[PDB]
Formats: structure tokens, sequence, C-alpha cells
């Protein structure tokens, strides 16, 4: 019943926050983190990406701000890897992917470089000396070629010379920048970087998702109008796929009340919307994802009805879930919250969990069963770290600055 | 010996800072706050001053966030009072001095209305509604008429109407307004705010002071240019005294030290001057002023080659050097900081605090003696509350987001 | 902005609690205590009422798990006195009021042993050795004469003789029964005394007052049926006031919700009628109480259209509404409640509170002004001691508990 | 029922030290520390006094580290006047009495010598520049007239040039060498000190007090035999008074359990006697001291059959009973102690304390009622601090280790 | 960044310590403690050696302060085994190392028996009926062939008949006498042991060391005069290494400011040499040792111009590093020493540490690989313990007083 802010429950996370950490460490290539399989075992054909390279980089950050051996070692790692291969050189920002061999994918991807800009922004909590600078030039790519002052709202993609930008608005590059925008605040307080937030978020969801019963529109054209039939064509296609994905407006729900936490820690009372849209996305979520075809567990996508179309049960939407819970229960107090996220983590160690193999599954059948992976981690802090934070620091700021179990 | 961070030490802070608060509710008039003898009663010929209206907005907002009953409803009235008779409903901001008949000062002078925008910012951290909209409007008189982009410095003083400013640069406006503009800072969380801060910091003290023996100069030209024979010729003026007045150079001190925890809350690593010239600024005082004449106490005014001329022990100047006690304690650990502060408190409850008439006498002889009163009690706070709160964010702002005794 | 579980407020509400501690004590008489006056002191013609010698027993039983030297004296002296002429070591029970010279009122009054009850009840928290056997032989009076089986409800009152029972019945005492039932079940857990409140509440709060846009009906026929008109010729007359007096429903809002915490202490879900009318009572006080004339400050009666009625400011009324915002901000974490509680602090200290004779005025006239009785200092621990602890288990229970500062 | 180790109870015990502190203050003299009287006026024709100045500067050493400001001033005051009128800059030691004038009472008194002794090591606690070299001096002193090697005791006196010592040996010079041994102990750690003080109790109490039913025997003669008859021509004469004085009995009991709490903080298994003695003669001074005449309170002397003959209630022995009973609950925890301690300190709010002219009443007649005088506050920490406090290190060393309130 | 004095960094810390505990179990052996290997086995072959067996009682000293189950028996274990095989019951003192058949070296160690010296007082803290027996016939030995009274100092060894000590002294057995003497002071509160101590440092720090540039020389002659040249015939033998060994040098570094805290825990100033040689020792051990030859870590031996010798980097060197690193930064507050605490534990976890077979390695190349014996965790503590404490009282003393994570 009683969890949040409890230190038995802390104590727990913590210890599986170690034997998250520990999985981890074993994607340290050359050119920076590699893909790591379902026995944490580096898969070379995968190669070296930017988006598991930058959250790397974020993610040792929090570890050696938790005071573990070896992590900021890592970081140190992730700083030159971001001024190393991955860094053309030649056009500025980042390729997608390369390898030892050289360039994989020299396409700059706005998703990514924002991830950039994360792992920046967090590298820098840790006090490295190179961290600052990285976060310095991150932000000039960023403002050269991902953020848009005449649309104010980001941009999806370039050719590697920078040449030709895609004709295709998306909301998860958009999502993922509020979400770096909000870090780089808190290590810069340049007030352009949360009002670029409340931006972004005032667009995509105040305006958008909103009138459409909190369902996330993904695929806009250039004009930033939906193109609601994107993909119908490859419905069980992951990628851009077809209708809405549950998991990002549950993440775009906390991202909100982080927002509304920013806000609130100077004094200044934030717009309502911000929590009145984050249960909307909230209770969204779980009106149309949670257990509704016979099974617990989140389906990955979702049609404009409210019907379920990829009904596998992939690891980081129930993940966010969990990171989400924890944010409306801190600003509402409500116990429902409390409720959903000790019913989730009994799933999850139900199974998503493996104590066997490392880490935890990837994705599950819609079953809950386990087929296809695992060369993400990231994600688990929302639910293994945050839920030990207040919302305002962000995450890593919050954890350099000594506030873990603050409210316990 | 072991007094900062001490409950023992902190509980007798608070218990002093209710007899002043208390002591001040009585200032209570109905265009703001009076001017308060030495028994406690106003002085009606002195009427309504604009600088303490907007002190004590700034102090009981800090009162209201200690859960002090009254509080509140005094910075109710604070505010009230800066949007009605004080303020200019013609040409703008808010008149030196007035009455329950009228206007009796008219001009708009710099340091009075810096601290109408440190007590509209502390009044933020309450939380009243009507504070944030005092603030904004504050903001705009500041950026129109006393910031000056071109000089990157603040102005002194204009006539009613704006028509033209004062042929005179001050380091007591501008000390002010660094004051006044770190706790904007921590209420907007504007970079702006306090890249003004270093810029005003880093002429008058970095500059000028940190060449001329760490004595600040006070009165300069249009040109920004030190009129170190400013007043030379006219008496022992308290207005514009002629030389350097010490107080203000310990408060400087303190100043910069809150500049320093600011940008190291944003994980910025702060420049190295700002420590350096508070430790310069600390012993420039006592050095020339610490009991330079064969008795306790600190001297009001000195020459440019130390040698007092007022000798007259005023309350504040000991008072601000207390406070700057502690920020040097804080930022260098050095107990040579807390021996002083040891030192000065005794000095205090032996000649200055005056538990028979209520609150402390405001200036002593050069032998510590009462001579020719208790209008302020907002320096107090420096040395009463300020040892209870970390250097950043600043005092109102700390109370509000209960940070008092954190260190203890 | 915020008080609640802050030390710093609460600090302040101990050293006030300690004023009015003091305050009391110089009502200490042979006989029991004495009816103080406005300077503190006896005012021997009242005489040694019960209900007066009943609540200080239990006020001083709550001082002295506080650790007050002397107030375990006066506890001591409480029982004695509960022993000794105030008894009817005849008939049983206790007289209504008696003095150095013999019995003064021989009637057999409900609230006033209902008082009694609480009295023992929080002399058992102190371990006073003879408490215990004082409270049991109160619960054979209370259940042989005042608890009617019958009725499952409260008498009003007995001739000296206990042959007749008065043919009325009404809210007040039924309330107090609620709340000494209350404490009884703390030291008993005994199931029937929080059956018998839930059972008292049901009818006088959720049946009847509810269905009155929450205003409490205080006046019934021996048959239990509301007599709406009872006292009208008589307005002004407080006795039995006519019409509705919010100062009680808000003291039952309270009430309501330490029954709710009871039963949520004991693992078990309360029913949310509980809460529910909780809020209706607070806000139906609100609604016809607060300021409807052109004035701060709760009337003390109005009639069924909530129009005011007696119009003085009377001490209690808001004192209890204090602590019933508390009680509702602890259960809901709205925080409305807490502004209230400031806005009423705020309130009581610029026109109740006297530091200059003591303790507190007790009465006020529509314009808040002093009118000349300074008897109980008992209802000031429901805004002075109730905002430290939790809701369960009651006052005295919880402080002898260790309770006190547990949330802040 | 609980006090000892709560909050509530310990900020009752400081607010209370603080109005005591304040008392004190007053008996500042140019030769040290004047005679306080009823009105906390310095009754001149008394002097300034060995005794007083010494404990004077004990108890502002305590202030000090409470952080009280003006007491270090008092502390400096306090070793000046140690290295001023009051030390025989002759023949060594300290004058038991001198004036403005000059010297009024020029004979080496032991038990002035001892508080000499404690004063000097507690200033030590507070790193007074000058504490060492007085503490030193002193301590060369002591061995030289007060200590004697041979005897392994403490001597009585001696006249003004240490050319003659008294023929007679008494337990109260020897009981204060032990409480001031405690202290150099904590300030430097030489063994000879503890174990110097486990002599002294070894005989005193274990050989002689344990067999005469813990009725301590006070005058011996040269050959430290008992003197039983010891004055029984002038009982009623306070000095040296025959019999037994109960007050010194339980003040033996608490020196054994701080030599006790000592050996523990070592790591050493104190011995068995130490806490057997204690509850020894805390028993005998219930036994035959309290209340044996009809009322409450401590009869001051006691006659060898147990039967009282100076039957006023001075203060200190009452205030040290308190003390002694916080040091036996600390060691049994055994209830009955804070029983007592409770008991007594409701005895002195009712009879002692006076809130009207100041600090406590020193004396009461048999029924308790004030007679005739308050020059001591050094006694009250005993009960005020003490309890506040672990048993090791002593009185100044722990409040300077910041242990103040440590098991609260 | 922030590691010291925080609960996450401690938890890791602690952690690692039980993984550190479970392993030194195994070497428990009929004898004592026997030597283990890097598989955690005991290599029989090695016997019985009296330094190993004094250290792991002292190491599960602490761990049975720290409520381990199974700790306190290994420390009776100790106990049994140093009044057993290993004791010489003809001539006095141990043997140096033993076997299940008898006696394999019989000579009388020095630096061996100041660990025995070390490992009773440990005892001592943990209770043990048979402890102080030990230390007190411990001391016994020392101070009666190994602390010469003449010299000052301690003398470096003897034959088994303790007929004739050797012709030598050196600096670590001294430094190990620092070490003991250290502790036995905190079981005995008797400045002789402190003393000694400082005496010690005095002369093979303030007076050698720092005047050759803090590089400790460690052969003396018998006249205590340096033999700079000792062992240049076999330059790269471990044992008495031939010039300076930088492990050593900021050993005696932390051992100087424990020693500092000692001397402030009981209110004496200590003197300034000890910080400072203490900031010396470290700054001469980065400077000549710490990656002078193209790749991280401590060589093990430096010449006399601070150029390497044996480039191995051996365990221990760095453990004592990180220890120190955690005193300066107690005592000075300086970043710097955080940093090379932070940067060393990056260091230990990539090359030493043993996740695989247990504890760490105890030796590597120039080339920080492992190559060709793990008998010691007794270092370990110095970087996993005492990081969690104050640097007085002592480690094993500390603990057992309950002061583990006392400042975080």
């Amino acid at each position: 019943l009683k969890w949040f802010n409890t230190l038995s429950h802390n104590r727990w996370l913590e210890q599986e926050t170690d034997r998250i950490f520990n999985f981890g460490k074993n994607a340290v290539v050359p050119t920076g983190f590699g893909w790591l399989g379902n026995k944490g075992q580096i898969k070379e054909e995968m190669g070296t990406h930017l988006w598991i390279t930058a959250r790397m980089l974020h993610v040792y950050s929090v570890a050696a701000s938790m005071g573990r051996p070896g992590a900021y070692d890592l970081v140190d790692h992730g700083i030159k890897a971001m001024n190393g291969a991955l860094r053309d050189k030649k056009y500025g920002g980042w390729y997608a992917c390369v390898n030892d061999q050289g360039v994989v994918d020299a396409s700059k991807q706005g998703y990514q470089h924002f991830f950039a800009l994360l792992g920046a922004a967090s590298a820098v909590t840790t006090g490295h000396p190179e961290a600052r600078k990285l976060l310095d030039y991150t932000i000039e790519v960023i403002e050269k070629y991902f953020w848009s002052e005449e649309e104010q709202m980001c941009l999806e993609s370039w050719d590697e010379a920078f040449s030709q930008t895609e004709d295709y608005r998306g909301g998860n590059a958009n999502m993922h920048a509020v979400e770096a925008f909000l870090i780089v605040y808190d290590v810069t307080h340049d007030k352009k970087w949360l009002d670029r937030a409340l931006r972004i978020a005032s667009v995509i969801i105040h305006d958008v998702a909103r009138n459409g019963d909190y369902r996330v529109n993904e695929h806009f054209d250039s004009q930033w109008n939906p193109i609601r039939d994107y993909n119908k064509d490859n419905p069980a296609h992951r990628f851009r796929a077809y209708g809405g994905t549950p998991g990002h407006w549950i993440e775009w729900g906390r991202l909100m009340l982080h927002l509304h936490a920013a806000l609130e820690a100077r004094f200044e009372t934030p717009p309502a919307w911000l929590l009145e849209d984050a249960k909307g996305l909230f209770h969204a979520t779980i009106r149309d994802a949670w257990a509704p075809d016979g099974a617990d567990g989140f389906v990955y996508s979702v049609d404009w009805d409210g019907k379920p179309i990829v009904r596998e049960r992939v690891r980081w939407p129930i993940v966010e879930a969990m990171g989400t819970a924890y944010a409306l229960y801190t600003l509402t107090d409500d116990s429902q919250y409390e409720e959903w996220y000790q019913k989730w983590w009994d799933y999850c160690i139900k199974y998503l969990m493996d104590y066997e193999n490392g880490s935890w599954w990837q994705e599950l059948d819609a079953d809950n069963k386990v087929t296809t992976g695992k060369q993400d981690i990231y994600h688990l802090l929302h639910c293994l770290v945050i839920p030990r934070l207040p919302l305002a620091p962000g995450l890593a700021p919050a954890v350099a600055a000594g506030l873990l179990d603050i409210n316990a």
C-alpha cells in the first residue's frame, strides 16, 4: 500500500539500480557504447549508435553522482566518444551510427541530437572538465539545424552535409527536445530553454493531443498539420508506427510535470494545463493501452479510436508509466497513482525482470511471454531513480545536488 | 567557539528575530510604513518613505514564510502601499516620500527603487496573489529608468517626470541593485539579472575597489570615472560622505558570495575573483575600520589613507560585518571568520541591543555610548536569519523554500 | 504560504501555548478551577463550575505530557476536585457548580458530564495513579444516565437526584460526547465508544445537518424531532441560541475527521461520508458565517436562510475553524485549507490575542473591536497543539505518545 | 510521565536556562563577580568572592558554548579576574574574598580553590586563548597545596602564606575536588585526575558513608578519622553543620555516575560500586531528608539517626537531587527516577522559582514560604543542562562538543 | 563530484566492505589466521604469521561493531591465537610465525608486535572478556622491549630470547607504533600514548622527511642517523625497499591527522605542523609516485630524486592514498582532495578489484596488468570504513561508539 517515499522501498530501487548499472558497463567499445544483447554481450553488427552513446553518457553521469566507482570513467569515455568518430568533423553534428571501420549512417537525426544535448547537460552535472564545452557546441548544433526559430518547433532530420532537411515533423524528436531542454535549463537558467519546452508542449499536447481525447499525434507535415493516415499501409511497423504510441503519451505526461515543477521552483505559478494535460495523457494511456485484450501489460500502438494495433508488450512503455505515476502522485497525493505504480512493479518483476541473464527483457507476447536485444537501460532510471527524487531540478541535476531520498 | 550551524545558537537568533519582527509591526501607517523612534513609536514628521516601506515589505515576507501570524497581513499592506500613495500614477515609479495629505518628495531615486525591486521580489516568495504583478511593473520601471543597457550599470536618480537623470553614479544605488537583482533571479531564474549582477561587481569591485586597496570608491561621474575628491569640502555629511564607508565594503563582500553560490547552484564554476575580492573587502574593513581608535567597534567613514573620519559607531555596519563573516565561513571553512562573528555578537549585546526600549540602538559614540531613531530592522536579518541559511538561493527565497536551519 | 508541518511555525505555536498554559494556572481554587476574567484574575462570584474544572484537567494533562513543570500538579488537583465537593456523593455524578460555601447548582448537565469524561480520559494519558479509577467511575455515570441505550443517543440533563431527565435533546451535548468518546476509545479500545460516536455523527450530521445545507440543527424533542423554531422569540439569547451556530458546524467537521483517522489507524477503510460531511460543514461555515456583513470574522449565530443573527465575533468559533482547516488539509492536502488557516491566524493576532493583559480576548463586536471574561483556554489547544499532531490518536493521547511535531 | 530526552521538555529547560543566564549577568564587577540579591542587584557589602567568581567563570563557559552572545565576554572577564585582585601574586593561589579597596579574606580555602580548578577547566572548553595558561597555573597550585600526595586525599585550607594547613579534613572540599577533577580529565586525559577522583570517592563514600547507612560523614581529623560530634554544640549553624547534609549525599551520587560514564567512554568496565553507592546515596537522601516533617521539600541537615535538624528548605539540595535523578535514570532506565524528577520540578515551580523578581529563591522555611540572597546560579545548570546531556564527557566539555539534546 | 559524507556513496562502501569481510573469514586456521591466496584459499605453506593474525583480530573487531554475525567469533579466535601457539611462553612476546608443528620464525619483530598492540586495542572495543588482559600484557611487552625511554623512539627487533636488539631503526616499525598508540590512547585515555605518538612523528616526519622534500627516510642506524644507501645492492627487493616508498609517506599523513583530531577532541589546539606536513607528504606522494611513467597508478618505490625504481602498482599504496585524501578533505574541506579520492576509486575498480575471484588483486605491472597472494584486507578498511567516520576517536573505537556515517 505505502511504497513511495519510504526508505525500505527506495533501498530496493537502489539495489535494482546497481544491478542495471552493472549490466550496462559491458557496452563500452572504442567509438563509444555498443549494442547489448539478451545476455549482456555486444552485438558488433549493430555498431555504435549516437542515441545509445548519448543515453549512456547521461546514465553514468547519474551513476557517478550516486557515488559509484567507475561510473565517472564511463562519463569520460562518453565525452571523448562525442568528440570522436561519431562527430562529423566536416559538417558538424554527429553521425547516426559508426563502427571502427568508419561511418555506417551519416544522416543527422533530430531525436538522436537532442539525446546528445541531454547527455551533455547531464554530463555537466558531474563537473567533468570537458562537459561544459561539449554542451556549448551541442547547443550550437541544435540551434543551427534542429530548433527552428520560424516555426518555434524542432526539425526531424538532415542529410550528412545538412544540405536538405526532411519534409516531416515528428512528436518524438520534439518530446526528447523537451526532455533535454529541461536539463539544459537546470544547468544554465537561460530562460529560452524552458520557454521552448513549454512551447513544444503547448503545441503537440495542449493543442493537438488534447483535442483528440489525449491521443498524441506523432506525424505532421512540414506545415505542422497532423498526417493521421501516415504509415496506414505498414500498420505493424514500429518505426514511426501508424496511429498513437501510448508509451509516448504517458512519457509526455511526466515531462510536463517536470515543467510544472521547474516553474514552481522559481516561485512561479505554473499554467494549469500542464497538470490537467499530464493527467489527461496518463488516463488515456490506461484507457486505451492497459490490458485491453484479455491480459495485463501495455500494448505498443493504438489506432485513432482507441483500438490496439501492435499488441506486443514492449518494456519502456510500462517503465515510463511508473515514472509518470510517481510524478502525478507527487503533485496530487492521490493514492490511485501509487496503486498503479505498485501494480506495475508486480507485473515487471513477474514478466520483465531477468535475474538469470541480466537487466529486463526488451518485449513480450500479447500474452506476456518472452519473444523477440536489451541495448537500453536509460529508460529504467525513470522508474528506479526518479521515484527517489523531487520533480525539480531534473534527474541528473537532482542526484548531483544530493536530493536522493530527500522526501523519504 | 562553535556557533555557526548549531541549533542552540540558531534558536537564540530566532528569538531575537521575533523581538525585532515585533518591534517593527508598529510602523504600520495608512500609506505604508512609518519612521520608528527610540521607543518603537512613529515619528509622524518623517512621513512615509519609499525605502522604509519597501524594506518592510521585504522583511515581513521573510517573517510570513517563518510562519508568524500577522506577517502576511503586513505583506499585503506593503503591496497595497506600493500600489497606492507611494506610486506615481502619472510618470511611473514611486515618490521618494509621501504622507496622508500628499507627496513629500516626488524625486525618483535609484537605491530607493532598487529596494522597491527587492521588496517585490521577496513578496513574490510568499505567493501573495498581487505580488508577481507588482514585480513585473517594478521590472518595467527599473529597465526603463535605472538599468542602463548602454552603460551596463545603474543610474542614480531622476526628477519626478523622468525628464533628466543626475550627472552622478554611486556605488550604493548599484550595490542595492546587485542585492535586489539576486532575488529577482531567484524568482525568475532568468540568466540576465545575474549577468547584470556580476557586471556591476566586476566594475565597482574587481576593477576600482581591488586597485584601491579594497577601499570602495563610492562617487562617480556620468562616464563612471572615480571622483575621489567628492565632498572633500563639505563636512562629515553622511549623505554621500567623503571618502570610503567600510560598512558598505563588507556588505559588497557578502553580496558577491551570494552571486558565487547562485552560479555554483546551476552547476557553473564561478569566477575565482568573487571569493578573492570578498576576502579582500573583509580584511580591508577590519584593517581600517575595526577598533582603530583605542575602542572596540567599526568607525563609519574613512579616507583614502584608511584613517577614520566619522568615528561614530553606526549599527548596520557591524551587522553586515557579521553577515559577511558567516558567508566567508561557509565558503572557506576558515575559523577566523567565526571568531569575528562571535566577537561582534558580544559587542552587539553589550552596546547596541536595547532590551529596555526595544530593537537596537542606531548609533553610538566613538566610545560606544548612546548619543543622538530606530527606523530600520531590515539590516538585522542579515545577522539573525542569513546565518541560518545557505548562500543560495537568497534570503526570502531560502526561507520560503524551507531551508531555515538546513545545515544545523 | 507554507506553515503546516514546518518547525518554524510550530515553534511559534508552542511559545504561544506556553503563554496560555501560564494564564490558566491562575484559576486554581480549593474546589477545582475558577472562572478567570480579563486580567487573569479569579471572579470568585462565578464559583467553581464542573465544565471549567473538567476542561482544565484535560488542558493540564496535555501540558504535563509536554514536559511543563507544575502541570501535573494541576492534574492531580483536578482529579481531587472531581472526587471532592463537585461530586454528588449521594446520587452520583457531579453538581453543575459549587463553591467553598456549598452547592450552587445541583443539576446534572450532560455536556458538562461529557466534559468530565474527556477530562478523565485525558488525565489517564498522564499515568496519574487515580485517573483510571476516575474514568471508570465516570463511565458508569455516563452509561447509567447520559447514554440512552434505548435511543442510541445522548440525553441532555437530569435533576440533582436523577429522577427525571429533560424533555429536550441537543447537538452540543452530543457533540461533546463524540469528542469525549474518541479519547475514551484511545485509552480503552472498547469498540463501543467509537461506534457510539459514529452513531451520534450519522444522525446529527449525516442525517439532519446534511439535508439542511449543512446547517446543524441543535434543538430536538425527546423523540428526536428537530425543533427548528426553538428559542425564536429570543434571538440574541446565546444559551441554546435560536437557529444555527456556525462555530459548532466546523467543530463537528474536525471531530468527524478524528473518527475517520481512528478507523484508518486500525487498518479499516472509513466511510466516505465522514470526510464528505466535514468538507460540507467547513464550506457551510464560510458561506454563512465568514465576513457576511462587510467585516472579517465569524458571526456567532445565523438563521435557517444563512442570514446572521448574533453578529458579535466570539473567540472559540474561529479557533475551532483553524483546527478544522488543519484536519481537512491533512486529509486532502488541498492548499485552500492552509490559506484559510493563515488568514485566520492573521485575524486572531490582529484582534483577539491580548499580549498586554494575557491570553486572548473572548469577544468583539461586529466591527471586531474589544467589548469589555477570559475563562477557558481549552479551545485554544485546538489551534495551538492540534496542528502539531496527527489526527489519530486523539489530542492528549497523541502528545503522551510523543507525536508532537512528528510530521514536521 | 515522559520528560527525559523529549524535545518538548528540553526546550522548556533551555528557555528557563536563558532566564537564569540573564540573571547572573548583573554580577559583573571590576574584580570579578559580585553577590546578587533577591532582586538581582549587587550586594556590595559582600564584595568579590573567589568561589562565586570561579563558579560564574564555569557558568558562562557553558553559556558561551550554547551560542549566547555576551557569555564569552563574561568568560574573558572571569579569566582576567582570576589573574587580578583575587590572585595572591605574592604567595600564590587566590584570596578567599576581595573588594575594590583591598583583600577582605586572605585565607586559602580548599573548596574555593577546587572551584577555581573547575572554572579553568570549563573555560578551556571555550577555546579562550588564556584558558589553558589559567588551568596550568591552577593545577600547579592544587598539587602544591591541596592534593596531599602523602594522604592521597584533599586538604582543607591554609593561611595566606601557605605555611600552615588546617588541622581538619572535610568531604565538601574533597567532593568539589572530584567535580573539578572530572573536567580537568576531560580537557587533558591525564589518568591521574580520574584516578584521584576514584580514590577520593572510594574513601569518603565507599569506605565510610556506605558503612553509615549512606549518611555522608563530612568532618575528619588529619588522619582521616571521622569527627561525628563536630559542632554538636551548634547544630542550627550552617557552616560545617553538625551531622549530615543530605544535599551533599545525593550530589556525590551524581559525581560517581559521571565517573562511571568516564570509564565507559574509554572502553573500560567501571567498578560496580560507583553505581551501587549512587543508588545508595539517592535512597538515603529520600529516606532521611525528603518531606520528613509534614510538608514537601528537602530539609538541610540531618541527625545521625536520620532526624532533621535544620528544616529550612535550601535551594541547591533539591536542584542537585533532580540532577542525580537524571543520572540514575540514564544508567538504570528505572522510571522511579523520572517520577521523582518530575515531582521535584512541580515542587520547584510552585515554591522556588521566582518569575516576579528573577531567578529562584535561595531558601524557604519549613513550610515552604520565602525566608529572609540569590548569589548563585551555578547549581541550577545541574537540573537545567545536565538533563540534556550524556554523562560523559562532563558538563562544559559535552556542551562544547555539541552534545546538547543528543539523546532527545 | 560529491561523494564524501553522502549516504549513497557510503552504502556502496559498506556493501564492498561486506564482500571483503566475507573473503577474509576463510583465513581461519587452528593457530590463528592463515595466508590467503588469489582465490581465497589458504596457502598452508606460509603458516601463521603474527602480523596477519593481529591484523585480522583488528579487522573482525570492526566487523563485530558493525553488527555482523560471525565477526565476534573471529575476534574470539584471534585472542585465543594471541594467547596460544604464537605466544612465546618462555621469553615473552610472540613468535613471528608458527604452524601446527611448532615455531617457524622465533624472531621478535617490532612492526609485528605493534600490530599485536593494535589488534588488542581494537579487540578491547568489542568488550570481549579477554581483550583488556591481552592489551595489558601487550603493553608490558612493548614498554619493555620495543619502546626505548632513552631514545624516545621504537626499537626494530630482537632475537627469540630477547638477548640482543637489531643494530637498526626503521620508520615502518615506528609508523605502526603511532598507528597502534592512537588506538591504545582511545581505550586508556592516557596521554602517554599520544605523547609517544606525537614524539615519533616529530622526528620521522617534521624533522627528517620535511627536510628531504617530504621523502620519508626509513632506514636509520642505531644512533638514528639516516642510512640513505641501505639496500642499494637489492634495489628491487620490497622488504625495507631502497630509497623511499611513497605508500608509507601518504600513510604517515593520515596518521598525523588522527593525532591532530585526537588533540582537538580534548580541547587542545594541535601543533600546526601535523596538518602542514600531512599536506606536504600528500603532495610529495603524487609528485613522485603517481603516474610518473606513462600509465596511471602509484609506483612502489622511488629514489632520492623522486625517480621511480620499483614500478609495479602494489595495492596498499593507493588504498592508503584514498584514506589520506579523506582525512585531508575532512580538515581542509578543499575539493582537490575529494577529486583525487574519486579518481583513485575509478582506478581501483578498473584494475585492482576482483569480483571474479574475490577481494582485490595484490600487485600489478607498471602497465596495471595482473601477474604473479591476497593475504590482507586490513588496509582496505582505510578506504572503505575510514571515510564513513570522523578522525577521532580512531577506527575501531569510532565504530564501536556508533559513529559510522555520523557526518552523512
